[PDB]
């Protein structure tokens, strides 16, 4: 309320936790994406004054790289199947879904280096598992680039697919066929391919589309 | 000025191409991102009104679809090699190449799907070179989104990276050395392998890490 500061003159901290300030602005974010991370709004989710934040962080883009960090997969459980590729899949996988959860941390990543405990030990585990497939250097830090940009891609890709699905309501089938008039006039410049491969669109899906991709790029590896 | 709109009452339209619109936006695009694509400011930059925009377009949101296809790569040259991965390579690397220089476009697409002239072109020339390699339907499809996704998850790692790197004037070797103190302690916690993949992350650069995992990726295809 207006006047405060004067009655601050004639004569109150509320400590927090980080991890309690993480997990909020965690909520914050998810609720509404890096836009939806205000300070003072987070310090009043938390019933307390923007003091109380900055006893732990020194600035708002120090809350988004624990965040990053805080949402990350637990390592994958080695699937003892005995093939290296199923594992990471599974690895990829759990990013490919947390990202999707928090889509924020998408586009952060790769400005604020993920190197937090959390981020650290998924990708120790990654790293174990094609070592212990016996990659060599090289050869393991390639892998490992396909493997992490494919899974950024998609989720990105699928994300932004998902959030503008919400809003105009539509699924895959029903835009392949609000767009056919263009499409099918669009697509006869070029050999039937194209055409077919439109088609088959129209029946494809979030989790199969990153199954697929993520199967065909790990199948060959080694 | 105030009061235009009075004297229009005693009494303008400049015709613009579609053509001229667009590549007008993409140099807004180009200089500030989508907020600074602005109808009144891009209208402005052609000395016009914004009433010459909307002959051409019902909405921005038209118009970043047309930008997004009119900076899409040309269909790689076929490399005659005859290693059709020589020829995904290109065509996967032209398209990388594309997103780096206009990060904006990154984002939009997935919300977006890009069936614009130039990028069906493009898509059918990646679709013939992988079904004149014998791939069948569902693996075409794997394999595409493979390298698709993977195309956008690197431009959207290494725009970010790029974009902070040139705001703090950052090195990739001077960021392990800035972070060393840290990194060294927190990869005390994990196996030799993890500090082994951050030391040579040191000495990696935007174009290797995108060429490296593009090959590793494509050489086991088939
Ligand atoms: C900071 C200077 C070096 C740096 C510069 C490049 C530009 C952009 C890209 O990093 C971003 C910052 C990024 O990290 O993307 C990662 C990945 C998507 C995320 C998610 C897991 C997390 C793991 C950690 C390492 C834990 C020990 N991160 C730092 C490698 O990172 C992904 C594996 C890419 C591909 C290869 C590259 O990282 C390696 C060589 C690297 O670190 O390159
Ligand atoms: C619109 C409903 C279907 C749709 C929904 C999924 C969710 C998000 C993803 O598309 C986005 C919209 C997207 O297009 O990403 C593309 C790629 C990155 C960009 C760049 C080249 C351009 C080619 C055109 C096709 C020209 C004939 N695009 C529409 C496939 O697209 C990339 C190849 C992904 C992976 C596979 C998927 O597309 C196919 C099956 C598809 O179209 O899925």
């Amino acid at each position: 309320q207006p006047g405060s500061i004067w009655l601050r003159e004639v004569k109150a901290r509320q400590p927090l936790s980080r991890e309690q300030i993480v997990q909020a602005a965690v909520r914050l974010l998810d609720e509404g994406g890096v836009r939806n991370l205000r300070m003072r709004q987070l310090a009043d989710s938390l019933n307390s004054a923007p003091m109380s934040l900055y006893w732990h962080v020194s600035t708002k883009d120090d809350l988004l790289e624990l965040a990053i960090d805080a949402v990350f997969p637990d390592p994958p459980s080695r699937s003892g199947t005995g093939d290296w590729r199923d594992d990471i899949k599974a690895g990829a996988t759990d990013l490919f879904e947390v990202l999707l959860r928090h889509s924020w941390m998408i586009e952060l990543m790769g400005g604020h280096p993920p190197v937090g405990p959390r981020a650290l030990a998924h990708t120790s585990a990654i790293i174990e598992i094609l070592e212990q497939a016996h990659f060599s250097p090289r050869q393991l830090d390639s892998a490992l680039s396909a493997i992490y940009y494919y899974t950024v891609g998609a989720a990105l890709s699928e994300a932004s697919w998902q959030a503008m699905a919400r809003q105009s309501a539509e699924s895959e089938e029903e835009w392949v066929s609000r767009l056919g008039p263009y499409l099918g006039m669009a697509t006869q410049s070029h050999p039937a391919s194209l055409a077919d491969y439109v088609k088959r669109s129209a029946s494809s899906s979030t989790g199969q589309r990153f199954h697929d991709g993520l199967e065909c790029m790990v199948s060959g590896m080694g």
